[PDB]
């Protein structure tokens, strides 16, 4: 049993002070007036932040990912995350369950905090619709990802996407989306390389906004078709977020994410004399400046729901440095797993771009609903897990790859001031990091089945 506080428990909706009281790997109690003693006075205490887009140790040509499941949750949790769900990628003559088995495999022994999977569809042929039941029944996993880009890799058409769909209604689950058209972004690539534009730059000439709005336009009108429900990932500029907020408007089941890139970093970065540019590089890239406000706007008004970050790190050297001779080369990524909170409640709460409880919701508690969780995780409340973070909202800062945890020679927040700090972070009950110390140990996270899709 622990004893939390002194502190002051903040929710999606609540906001109050009193202790609560962990037994075992649960919260049991809540209130006022035998147990391992916690002072959180001065500090919030958090439901642990839920992070529904990561790639921990995911294979890129010859090379892989700089985190994997170990070093990537370890950086999650210091950055106040406890639970992830990670993309478990397949191939065409794809067995499910072989891609399924291979992905528990790197986690398995290896994860800090509780995660969760993702299952990319490549086709939807006959085969893979009948295992898809298994899946959904069996493995715990509700949420489907179709790639509408990277052409002759992952791209899949709209004969797969409208199938998955209706396959989706059907069994309860939910259609996430890269939405970047694969085919004129194949086009503008093969153009820029021929007119000798190599430059990291061109990386995010070549796939403009348009047509991110025009594959997530049509997502949305082919799941209004089937009547299903849509999970538009990692949604970057003003042109996808209209399309989103249009269907809403009808009463569609669309929902859509943003990541810390987005909201607070913008293409002139890229510009930069070396090869500077290639930290920046993942996909969609980052968009003018003012699409920033847009986002905000977007998850203040809850046009948007949720805040993933996309962990996909390669270091700068060693790695990134592939793509010297042509932004093609560069593998797409950047190490954002560790500071989705802090940005979230600097640059949100402290900015007034949204409330404290907002800041909870759209960083834990919405992913836990919409994916399956809630309310084992993505809250305080009696009969949730204890994943609890005790958070300083009273610390000055700076972003560095000097004091950061994930496994990468560098972070894209290189220097940036943040207000907000991490003290403890508890994953069922157990520390996993103490008073900015790790104390946790591979191997202690657990897989989490989820349930069927409900708004
Ligand atoms: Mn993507
Ligand atoms: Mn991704």
């Amino acid at each position: 049993k622990k004893w939390i506080r002194g502190g002051t428990v903040v929710t999606a909706a609540d906001t109050y002070q009193a202790d609560v009281l962990i037994e075992g790997e649960r919260v049991v109690a809540i209130g006022h007036q035998g147990a391992e003693e916690i002072d959180a006075t001065g500090c919030y205490v958090i439901p642990g932040g839920i992070d529904p887009h990561t790639h921990l140790d995911m294979p890129f040509g010859g090379t892989v990912t700089a985190d994997d499941f170990f070093t990537g949750t370890r950086a999650a949790a210091f950055g106040g995350t406890t639970s992830i769900v990670d993309f478990c990628l397949t191939k065409k003559g794809e067995s499910l369950k072989s891609a399924i088995a291979t992905w528990h495999e790197k986690a398995r022994g290896k994860a800090v905090i509780d995660y969760g999977f993702h299952l990319m569809i490549a086709e939807a042929n006959d085969q893979v619709l009948e295992e898809l039941e298994s899946v959904i029944s069996s493995e715990g996993i509700t949420s489907l990802k179709v790639f509408m880009a990277y052409k002759n890799v992952f791209q899949a058409d709209d004969e797969t996407l409208f199938k998955t769909l209706v396959k989706a209604k059907e069994l309860g689950a939910l259609v996430q989306v890269h939405a970047e058209n694969g085919d004129v972004l194949d086009y503008l690539t093969k153009k820029a390389l021929a007119e000798g534009n190599t430059d990291p730059i061109y990386h995010a000439y070549t796939r403009p906004p348009e047509a991110e709005g025009e594959a997530t336009g049509r997502a949305i009108a082919l799941t209004a078709l089937a009547g299903s429900q849509l999970y538009v990932v990692h949604v970057s500029c003003a042109s996808a977020v209209q399309r989103i907020a249009e269907a809403r408007e009808k009463g569609w089941n669309v929902y859509g994410e943003t990541c810390p890139q987005y909201l607070a970093l913008d293409v002139s970065i890229m510009d930069q004399p070396d090869f500077e540019g290639a930290k920046y590089v993942w996909s969609p890239p980052l968009r003018e400046k003012w699409n920033q406000e847009v986002l905000w706007s977007a998850l203040k008004n809850g046009i948007l729901q949720t805040v993933g970050s996309d962990h996909c790190p390669f270091n700068f050297r060693g790695q990134k440095e592939l793509g010297r001779g042509d932004f093609t080369k560069i593998p797409n990524g950047g190490p954002l797993i560790e500071d989705r909170l802090t940005i979230l409640y600097s640059e949100g709460v402290r900015q007034g771009r949204i409330s404290l409880n907002q800041f909870v919701d759209i960083s834990s508690t919405k992913a836990a609903k919409l994916f399956g969780m809630f309310p084992r995780k993505g809250t305080i409340a009696v009969g949730s897990d204890a994943d609890i973070v005790i958070f300083d909202p009273h610390v000055k800062r700076t972003l560095s790859v000097e004091t950061h945890h994930m496994n990468v020679d560098y972070n894209p927040f290189e220097g940036m001031e943040v207000y907000g700090e991490v003290v403890s972070v508890l994953s069922r009950g157990s520390f996993v990091v103490r008073d900015k110390q790790f104390v946790g140990q591979a191997g202690s996270g657990q897989y989490i089945k989820r349930t069927t899709f409900e708004q």
